């Protein structure tokens, strides 16, 4: 039977229009509230956590790797590069790509990365290495975004994405070292104040990676300190039936404030 946490999700839902995909861990007790936890979700631009954290798992073994400058093309800029373009026929090290991608969401930072790692497969191929067994990287920037209903490419889902985060982040899936610098990577994120961010309390300190794309694909994912407890990972991921529709950041936020009380 569904709990009123479920319920309330799936009332948003149905008010939204479209598909939300939910996933709480608490580490307190390691407990799990889902929602449609185990289908898949176009992770769009989320997936950028996961080549920064290869690349991470990389310089474990290559200290210096991170400092390694990368040069940038002018034909390397796709459709958003807020971080690239100050860069043409220059370089940004791995470390300044990660912190472009992550904190701005720069997409030529994440063909950067994703370079790095040998084409998509090379981000899978970390995940796979980390336990999650979900997660797949078909593509490069811009069409990983597509986010066509039903296709499976570029997609994860909101269990899987939850585990991993909580792995990367809290867990030990990366060295000491490498899980302190993603979480300080996430923690200044400059995108994610009108999703999960703003269903949280004020008082919560939070790290957070956005992702949109077509079909109005919202997403975030974050890790969360509450204060005076352990502790928290959530996903939220939201897609829509019509190719054009508009972004729904209200709705994660939503989502956030719903899973939020009675904690």
């Amino acid at each position: 039977q569904t709990s009123a946490v479920q319920q309330k999700l799936a009332a948003l839902e149905k008010s939204s229009g479209g598909r939300l995909g939910v996933a709480l861990i608490d580490t307190a007790d390691n407990t799990q509230v889902l929602y449609r936890g185990d289908e898949r979700f176009p992770m769009c631009s989320t997936s950028k956590v996961m080549a920064a954290a290869a690349v991470l798992k990389q310089s474990e073994t290559q200290k210096q790797l991170l400092n390694q400058p990368v040069e940038i093309k002018p034909a390397d800029l796709v459709n958003y590069n807020p971080i690239a373009e100050k860069h043409v026929n220059g370089t940004m090290t791995l470390a300044e790509l990660s912190a472009a991608a992550l904190q701005y969401s720069d997409n030529t930072a994440m063909n950067k990365l994703i370079a790095q790692l040998g084409g998509p497969g090379g981000v899978t191929a970390f995940a796979r290495a980390i336990g999650d067994e979900t997660f797949r990287l078909d593509r490069t920037e811009p069409t990983l975004n597509t986010a066509i209903p039903g296709d499976p490419r570029d997609t994860t889902t909101p269990r899987a994405m939850a585990q991993t985060l909580r792995q990367l982040t809290l867990g030990h899936a990366l060295g000491e070292t490498q899980r302190a610098q993603l979480v300080t990577w996430l923690k200044g994120n400059t995108t994610g104040a009108a999703s999960i961010r703003a269903g949280l309390p004020t008082s919560w300190t939070a790290g957070d990676k956005t992702g949109s794309g077509g079909y109005g694909t919202t997403n975030d994912i974050a890790v969360i300190w509450p204060q005076g407890r352990a502790p928290l990972v959530l996903v939220t991921y939201f897609t829509q039936p019509q190719q054009n529709a508009e972004s729904r950041r209200d709705v994660l936020a939503s989502a956030a404030r719903i899973i939020a009380e009675g904690l």
